[PDB]
């Protein structure tokens, strides 16, 4: 039996491509889809972080909706300690990126009985009074809930719907007031502490980048984070507000815009052009818009991101049951596989790794599903379509990238080795979605960390000193990439690989089809 | 724009995705059938009436549990709620009845103590699986009885044993002809009569057991519309089910359930022998690695679409809705991608049998499937189905593919097909048109069995046969006109396709 | 297998080419209409009879020459030869009459069959003095375009005999032109003249054209080939001249210059059809660009569902020889493969020595080319590019063609009054021949403009029961296909009819076995 | 826009036709080679010089007429005219020499192969006979065709053996083998050429039904194919020739072997200064079919306007090359290409893909034998392939492939391979600039090796 679903790859129709998908055809060793994991109490120790990197974590996500600046600074220190514990072997060292997820214009409840882990049961048809009196921030119960959004009574109306936690608890405003709302519980359950609140039909007037967000962003600039997941972005000027706060010191920090509402979907095109990447944050999105329409927004945003060549992240509840169970549901396995088939550069875990009981199992399961799904990609149709929709340009590097991907398909290349300084040449290869893994050799540690945003880029950080002869320096990094693929099992001596370098000390314009040793 | 028609005109699948519009409302008609498992939560006539209104098309009865007395009351309640809408044939919705056989299953004994007595299995503990029937009703943390008497002949040291949907995992360390000491790998609250899986073993249990025979015969007496045959491994298994149904139940459809590696490997011969396929991801996710299930699902749905047989994607599609009133983002995506794969039917098993939100589950499947039907890249699917269609001289196939083509060119409100056995309407559903298929029939069984096919909206006509054949056809056609008008599928001045008669007449007619 | 069905099953156009089999015989039916120019070599009733037997469907009358009496006799002979087969409606082939306009032509003077040798590099003076009209020589030349000096410039090119003689304008006199011969040759009398880069100021419809068009309305012509159409307003002038009496006369606009190509879209919308008139076009634009205009116009006509004619010099060597050249054989096949509804002969039939051999050769090539069409790709593209509409006939038509591919129908039988339902089927280009049954003799004749339509004229009286009248005409189409070899009983065909007497639209499709 | 780039972006072939623009000017480079038959009208050194200036790439010598001294002289005039431009290596265009064999010809055991009622055709099918049907003017020593008969004449006669060895001694670049009917016939030609002429390309001419029926054996055994429509149009029905032409051109494109469309492409230009509309369509459609080369045989040997015929083919081929639906053609050639791990094929297809992405002005290929240039032309790029070589034979033989513009580098080999590469690459830059293919600032694709022997390096560089 052939491997990597190569029999399905030869199908002349997408229907026959489906008919040839073989569970007995093993995939390749390399996994092209990046894995972003949210760090929390269940994954903050250096010990867990080490195994998580070994399990397939590429980006550590820090959710600034919780915790103080000292809490996150320790998380960053632990991430770097666990990551650098493998730095002794540059061939096996896997770079790990650090991502700052902003709180954003969030609405959160108060503390229930005074404990963040405490909870209180709610019943259907019961009455719960929402208050803005700060005398009940930590005195929330089954009858009084405190909110942090002071202007709620001016944006919701009688008969409006209010959702708590992840849309699980629903409330309808029956009575209004100056600083209180009397709502009826429809969908009862356990109400916890500091849970998220959504007002779908309302136009929340909270700042896209609040003062806390500005302070949190400056903290990220000082901690040398690699990217920013900016929450509740609904327009391009919001993306710009984040970039100005990052200022000159953080020019190279990637801004990933999170689409979590209808306006963000409506204004997606202007948002995508202004951002470095997009996150389909299905948690809030699944509450702001009807649940049955979320898959339309996901496939649309991933499609437009592939067309523009910018990274897109599918996130939230991909393996939600693994928070309490060691194995996912069949729906969860399909969701991860379908996200990769959609064309998502990265898949995310947020809860399965931050607080769940099986954080390692969740990361390995994502690694396994993404690997199987990448082989099931209909590369024949995907590559030609990406070719037909690519604007014609006289940029020599873009021609080198598409020429490398085409050559990698013709000879079934073991890898595409790209020597890059900023990552751009490597990104231009990933935009055409080659089957072969992209080994991006760089001396810049930031671009090595940021390379995980693009599908298929395996960044390797060269710590060897710069040779005086440029041809020797190039040959060093290529040989460095050769040893990485050999040691990681991507290729072996005698296999064929594509090598992307420059010809003279500017941009990658040289393409070589070389044997491995 | 509506029906995602701006995306439907894209010349590339990538642009078809880019044009998916959450503000583009779908049509009223919902093409994908919804099969619901009946249990304590949805067994009552009053709840069953709401189930039909919520969008339920097929009632599924899991014979792995319950007596014949229990299921006969379920079937009695299903027909009572269904026939309570029979006073209006325009609005009457036919509901099929499906029997899910137990099959070659492996289940644990009753834990010691109460019937609800559960035990706890801790990771790093030992457990001795036994056949001694003395512990059949005396299971605990140390001993555990199984109903598979040949387990010691197919398993060896180092193999894995799964209990309770693979949530509990065991590793056998020392094997004997009577005892099997094992090491708990995961662990959890272990209950009674829980299913057991042996992935690396070749279980030699009968495909159609003694209990399966009496259940199948019982299904024939209860006039069931279809049978779901569990753990079908080879085409010879399908023939055994057909043999039991015999002459009395020759018209009952056999939907083979693929649940193991052997069934996937022999899917071609199983599909040829069966009337349909159920991708039963529950056991399949335990018999083969979980990360490979989506390959088997997309393979089986594709091959069934290629063969024109109905395929069902099942199990845990909206699992979190058992306890919660809203699904997860992965579950909403799982339903949509199942419909985008090409699945004729989607199923609920626990979300409707024992869950706290059975009507919400059905309602959610209705919303996602209708939304996913409009997002189907009909342009590429039709071309590929035509190209890959086996060449025939059958006049009925040329008429069927002509009606679907004509339904695209004019974006018809529906395709009205007059049929007795349903084969005419099935030949239209094979090419997967966007417009709904209003299949008018007088055969009650045909109207119930029609739910297995995508897009077929069956309507039962109880009018007597007129002497003049042209008089009778015009009545059935007008009965379909009033149905599509009442259900909001089309309106006066809209254009629909009519298929009459072998079926050889195709008409484009404005709605009166 | 036959009709290149192995090449038709190819999944790529390259493999479709690789499977083209010279040993795969085509079907009996020929879908491309053949238009033949009548002249001294083909005007007799006897010769016209053999032309119909050889495959002639439309008779073209070139009104650049001949008087109204000469042409009236031609039509009488055409109708005499055509009606000589009227005794058997099963084998009767309708024949159309087409009037080719004189148009804004420029013609030289008179030099008694006298010929003058023009030498390269010599000086040739073009004058407008009507005193040199009958005295044309190697030194002085007279034209009938009295406004030539105001539209041509110094350095412009002038062509004098179907592009054979080339001239370059060196000086611009008060009422004359001083040119330099570039491509010399034998200069005759009253030869056509082309001014490529100039904006000719001649009326689109001249006084002679008005009378010749009125003559066409009175002689009951089926179509008009309107010469040198350059804009939509020209087509309207032709439509207004035809008036109410000739409202149903199809106007085929002839594209013969750059402006006609540049403004093609406005011309096509206003016309009933298009002719790629490559004679003048090959002189007004560079010859190497003509195939670009030909394939563009044929493509846009296929997209709009309007008839297109490829014309001029398709078998030019057959004027003097009994066999065509390899370039001529390829040209006809490529015109059919491009998507042309009709192919034309103009000279190979009017004055050549082998008029019948030219008609049979077009019939043979068109039949072979029709089988080599990549119907798989063509139908898919025509399907994807077809505007979505709620017209019941359009849905029925595309459904019939789809069904004919699914079952390899032997034919598509269409019952039509005006021809529209048959035209709507032909626009999707089915492989099977379309048998259009009609009682209207004009729609039977005009149907030859559309590819694949085999018109048959039913002379039986209208039955009182509509179902009997439908069954009569359908059975008539069955006997026609049987006698002509389109199918044998047991074959499958598609039948397009109405549903009620007086529905007003073709809405019923039946896949029936052949009687 | 230019080069029919608006029509190139169409998503369907029908829309590609609808967008063909007579006002969209083509590029300067002409990719289709032009083969001209030399005769009394084109043998002078003066005329041959103008013939090269008009666009002639291959000189064809028809050994059906003339003695060895006539043909030996003709080669001398061709080489004299060709080398008259050798003083400037940037403007020198190599010219190939082709030997067209007489073959098993019949000209005015016949009684043992025909029967009563059989057809006999004389001249170019102009006179018909039944054992007179189509009368006419009969000349001396005219060709005769027996369509339904199985002629038992030797595939390679004694005259052919002596004529083929004569080609080996005159250093011809290729042989046009007439009336090839089987693979064993092609092998007979290779044996006569022997070891001394192993590198002489054999182009098999398909002129009868058996040749079409046995086409697959002939393509595998030959270096190239000629659709010789003259004899083919008499042996098989005239209306069926376009089927054989499109079949043979397709199978050659699939196999990556050169194919020549020949005979009567501009036949009326023997006596007239302008072609017919059918002739213009024939040349353009042959290029659209995928023909590597187009031929003239009579329009250049004896006609009154040999130069005008060469320029007209040059103009039509350039116009037709822009009208090719490259989008579908490249995708189909890619999907139908056997999967291989050969770095040169991966390098070649990557260069063609990159040339489409940046609309490159040229694809510069540094090659010794021509293989790397041939592998690029098989994927049919829109951009011209400038093949830089030091081998003079491969420069002449490169004209058989569509799009290859050969340039002969006479500069000495530099010691550092990087300097030799930079020398030859800049040589290609000066050639394309001097010919108007590109200008400074344009982008081109450069194909070289990586070490001082497979071509594996591709560079996307601006024109200096
Ligand atoms: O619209 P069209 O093509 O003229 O068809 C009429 C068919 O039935 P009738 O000819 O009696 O109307
Ligand atoms: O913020 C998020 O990640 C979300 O809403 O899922
Ligand atoms: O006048 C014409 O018909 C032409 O130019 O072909
Ligand atoms: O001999 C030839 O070249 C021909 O017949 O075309
Ligand atoms: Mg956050
Ligand atoms: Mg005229």
């Amino acid at each position: 039996i052939q491997t990597q679903q190569l029999h399905a790859a030869m199908a002349d129709t997408f229907l026959e491509h489906m008919c040839r998908l073989d569970i007995d055809s093993p995939p390749i060793t390399a996994r092209n889809t990046g894995i972003i994991c949210t760090i929390g109490p269940a994954s903050r120790s250096v010990e867990t972080l080490k195994e998580m990197i070994k399990s397939g974590m590429n980006v550590a996500r820090l959710n600034f909706s919780h915790g103080t600046h000292e809490y996150h600074a320790e998380t960053i220190k632990n991430v770097r300690t666990a990551t650098e514990s493998f730095a002794s072997d540059p061939i096996l060292y896997r770079p790990v990126a650090v991502a700052l997820d902003t709180k954003g214009p969030e609405i959160r409840t108060g503390l229930i009985k005074g404990s963040g882990t405490a909870e209180v049961e709610l019943k259907k048809g019961a009455t719960l009074k929402i208050t803005l009196d700060n005398a009940y921030m930590e005195k929330c119960d089954e009858n009084i809930l405190w909110l942090d959004y002071k202007n709620i009574c001016k944006v919701v109306e009688v008969g409006s719907k209010i959702y708590v936690d992840d849309g699980l608890i629903s409330l309808q405003v029956k009575q209004k007031g100056a600083d209180f709302l009397v709502t009826e519980v429809e969908n009862g359950g356990s109400l916890g502490s500091k849970k998220g609140v959504n007002l779908p039909g309302a136009a929340v007037d909270l700042p896209a980048v609040s003062e806390k967000d500005i302070q949190d962003l400056k903290f990220g600039v000082e901690q040398d984070v690699d990217m920013v997941f900016a929450s509740f972005i609904r327009k391009a000027s919001d993306v710009h507000e984040v970039r100005k706060v990052l200022g000159e010191k953080g020019k190279n920090i990637k801004i990933i815009s999170k689409i979590e509402n209808h306006e963000g979907v409506r204004r997606f095109d202007e948002i995508l052009e202004a951002s470095d990447g997009i996150m389909v944050a299905r948690g809030d999105l699944g509450i702001e818009i009807p649940a049955e329409k979320v898959f339309l927004a996901q496939k649309m945003m991933i499609g437009r991101c592939n067309r523009a060549g910018k990274p897109v992240i599918c996130a939230t509840q991909m393996l939600e049951s693994m928070i309490k169970k060691p194995r996912p549901t069949r729906a969860e396995g399909s969701d991860v596989a379908n996200a990769v088939l959609d064309g998502a550069d990265c898949i995310m875990l947020s809860g399965e790794t931050a607080k769940g009981d099986y954080p390692l199992e969740a990361v390995r399961m994502q690694h396994l599903i993404a690997r199987e799904a990448e082989a099931a990609i209909y590369h024949l149709q995907l590559f030609e379509e990406l070719r037909r929709l690519a604007p014609i340009t006289s940029d020599p590097t873009e021609a080198t990238a598409v020429g490398a991907v085409e050559a990698s398909f013709k000879c079934c290349s073991g890898a595409i080795i790209v020597l890059t300084k900023s990552g751009r040449s490597a990104h231009q290869v990933a935009r055409y979605r080659p089957r072969a893994p992209i080994i991006a050799v760089t001396r810049n540690p930031q671009t090595a960390r940021q390379a995980h945003l693009y599908r298929g880029i395996f960044p390797v950080l060269c710590k060897d000193p710069v040779q005086e002869a440029w041809a020797e320096d190039v040959d060093l990094r290529v040989n460095f990439a050769m040893n990485v693929g050999k040691a990681r099992g991507f290729f072996k001596k005698g296999d064929v690989v594509i090598v992307l370098t420059g010809w003279c000390p500017g941009f990658t314009n040289t393409m070589r089809v070389v044997p491995v040793p």
